[PDB]
């Protein structure tokens, strides 16, 4: 077997600790292959019916060629991106065995390169019909509300629908989490017995139907891995929960106003009631909000007029498509929350301001921690046991909601010694402003958890203080992980920077200085966070300068078909994310890092009795003729191991037991 969990560390068969420097592969699994429907093409979007993700990311011939890149860049892990839509697209229980068979073929090509792969059931604002990716289309018809009218009802601002796809608002897809469809789907997914207790399919609640199929669609895809025989523990080490779990409306103390914890707006900003009227064809005046130095920004209101057409399936449209039972309680043509007594369609006025406020069964007041410790963990325990009904030795990458307190599983029955805490972190300023500010940055984590009062005691000035701020944020998350969940490993499964900074300034000049300072600062935070590894958010094989990641106007891929590789076109800040890093360490890593300015790699460890320390050294930064190695104890050699013709320089450092450290200096560049 490739890797085992042994507390806070991953260990190889000979007791050496493994460091997971990985990357997400790939952002192309978010949308189908035949027809190739990215975020900007509009024809054929709505007849999802039959899709064919057979092919995404890439055709199998290019697999061994594409995998070779990730070894050359020093990556040893891959977060394999796949959607629930890729498994159960035709309908409930209709699994794409052709997609399964083709995907099993992908893994061994990657296994030939000695990768570590954990599978990611990715999603963004629920479904691709809802302005993102993830869940299949029939899940929306199960809740029933046909995406045709979504345009100006403004439930999920879809990009495959706007008049001009090139004019899709930047970073507006993430706003859908606070809109009608995504607030409804996640609420029904994690707890339908609670807020919409009339949703009964197959005699069971919508909570049990949406979860039961996602739990089963992954379990059936996992049962093939048991029968494959050559990919369990030999390349596939386990699974992840679900990408960025959202609560929807579970815990909204007042649905008539924007909650103070909702810090993202932009586009139209409907409340739950303003989102309720709009999803029923009425009319609302909504404040519109935006972006630093661009967009609405304390805007001036805008009137939304769907004009008599709802964001719901009509009362008579044919459902009889894929099996089908509904209890007569669940209706069509009317608002779901309206029939449950949340609001009156005849008078257009709320019930009150606290339907989504307290506990379904006992009446305890809801918050985000209450949602994370109950309904999310309720969905997580079943997903954990379902994957272990097939493969009990499966490592489960537990991903709680983004930038929220992880569940308190330390000392409970869920203190799983084969679990991994997956944490997301994005520089909220640079990601949303698309500009690396070299002058200030905010301790976002410190503000969210209440370390300081308001974002005024927290902000730090100076690029050095900014670097230390990000590292102490990621370091704090590791201490929060070890406090609530126990002695378990942590993997920063998503972290990156937007490459389209300063109005495509790097694409116009080749000056990637902003992206270099952003990537080096983000990696500097990871290297000092005392974490167990990371996967940079997103390697796209079809990323270009025009469409970015070909998904929601984002441009986060480190690889581009229009940029040059490392030996007026730049290198896409490649010199910033091709870093020396530990691969496998003879003992516990005390501290390591890469100073990109001085081109100096240093690592301090606590040696164990014999078993080597294997470190990746980039060819660009560390040429063999000019690389200078210095050790505090022991001996070292430098080789060029070959893994299917793929070449990368590696240094092995044999040291005795005790406190030792190394300093590797390369070539400085401007």
């Amino acid at each position: 077997l490739r890797l085992r969990v042994d507390g806070q560390t991953f260990r190889d068969p000979d007791n050496r600790e493994i460091t997971l420097r990985g990357i997400n592969v790939a952002g192309e699994a978010k949308y189908p292959k035949k027809p190739d429907i990215p975020s900007y093409v509009s024809d054929g979007f709505f007849d999802a019916d039959n899709v064919s993700f057979v092919g995404r990311p890439f055709s199998l011939d290019d697999a061994h060629t594409h995998f070779s890149r990730l070894r050359k860049w020093g990556y040893n892990t891959i977060r394999y991106v796949f959607t629930w839509e890729a498994i159960e697209h035709e309908g409930p229980g209709k699994y794409d065995d052709e997609w399964i068979s083709f995907t099993i073929e992908v893994l061994r090509i990657a296994k030939q390169y000695g990768f570590y792969v954990f599978l990611d059931p990715h999603q963004d604002v629920w479904s691709r019909l809802s302005g993102g990716s993830g869940a299949p289309a029939w899940t929306l018809y199960a809740a029933g509300f046909d995406p045709r009218g979504f345009k100006k009802t403004e439930a999920a601002l879809v990009q495959n629908t706007f008049d001009d796809p090139a004019e899709f608002p930047k970073m507006i897809w993430s706003t859908n989490y606070t809109r009608l469809v995504s607030q409804t789907m996640f609420t029904l997914f994690y707890g339908g017995r609670d807020f919409a207790p009339k949703a009964i399919i197959d005699g069971i609640n919508i909570q049990d139907y949406l979860q039961g199929h996602f739990i089963a669609a992954c379990r059936y895809f996992a049962q093939k891995i048991h029968e494959a025989g050559d990919i369990e523990n030999e390349v596939v080490i386990g699974w992840e929960s679900m990408n960025e779990p959202n609560r929807g409306l579970i815990g909204v103390q007042d649905i008539s106003v924007i909650p103070p914890e909702q810090q993202l707006q932009l586009g139209t900003s409907p409340t739950a009631f303003q989102g309720m009227l709009t999803g029923s064809g009425r009319a609302c005046e909504e404040s519109t909000w935006a972006f630093g130095g661009f967009g609405p920004y304390q805007t001036g209101r805008e009137l939304v007029d769907p004009e008599g057409e709802t964001a719901w399936l009509p009362a008579d449209y044919d459902d009889t498509r894929y099996g089908w039972v509904r209890d007569p309680g669940w209706k069509l043509g009317e608002c779901l929350w309206a029939q449950h007594g949340v609001w009156d369609p005849s008078s257009d006025k709320l019930l009150r301001k606290d339907y989504f406020a307290k506990n379904p069964q006992t009446g305890e007041p809801l918050n985000y921690d209450k949602f994370t410790n109950t309904y999310f963990m309720e969905h997580y325990r079943a997903y954990r046991d379902a994957l272990r009904s097939v493969w009990p030795e499966a490592i489960i990458f537990c991903q709680p909601p983004v930038m929220e307190v992880p569940p308190d599983l330390k000392g409970t029955v869920d203190d799983d010694p084969n679990m991994v805490h997956a944490v997301h972190y994005y520089d909220g300023i640079t990601l949303l402003t698309k500009h690396w500010n070299r002058l200030y940055n905010v301790d976002v984590i410190g503000v969210l958890r209440g370390k300081y009062l308001t974002p005024a005691f927290a902000v730090k000035i100076g690029e050095t203080a900014i670097r230390n701020c990000l590292r102490d944020q990621l370091k704090f998350l590791r201490d929060e992980s070890l406090r609530y969940m126990g002695t378990h490993p942590l993997i920063f499964t998503e972290i990156g920077i937007p490459f389209d900074m300063d109005d495509r300034h790097a694409y116009k000049t080749g000056d990637y200085s902003g992206q270099v300072s952003a990537m080096d600062a983000n990696h500097f935070a990871i290297e000092g966070s005392t974490a167990n590894g990371f996967t940079l958010w997103l390697y796209t094989t079809s990323n270009n300068h025009e469409w970015g990641d070909n998904w929601n106007g984002e441009d986060l891929s480190i690889y581009s078909v229009d940029d040059l590789e490392l030996p007026k076109l730049g290198f896409r800040a490649a010199e910033a994310w091709v870093r020396p890093s530990p691969i496998i360490t003879n003992g516990q890593i005390l501290q390591y890092g890469f100073d990109l300015k001085s081109c100096v790699f240093s690592m301090r460890l606590l040696g164990e009795k014999k078993a080597a320390t294997e470190i990746f050294l980039p060819d660009f930064h560390f040429p063999d003729t000019h690389t200078v190695v210095a050790v505090s104890a022991g001996e070292w050699t430098i080789d060029y191991p070959e893994i299917h013709s793929v070449k990368f320089q590696r240094l092995r450092w044999w040291h005795p037991e005790g406190d030792h450290n190394i300093k590797i200096q390369g070539v400085k560049r401007k």
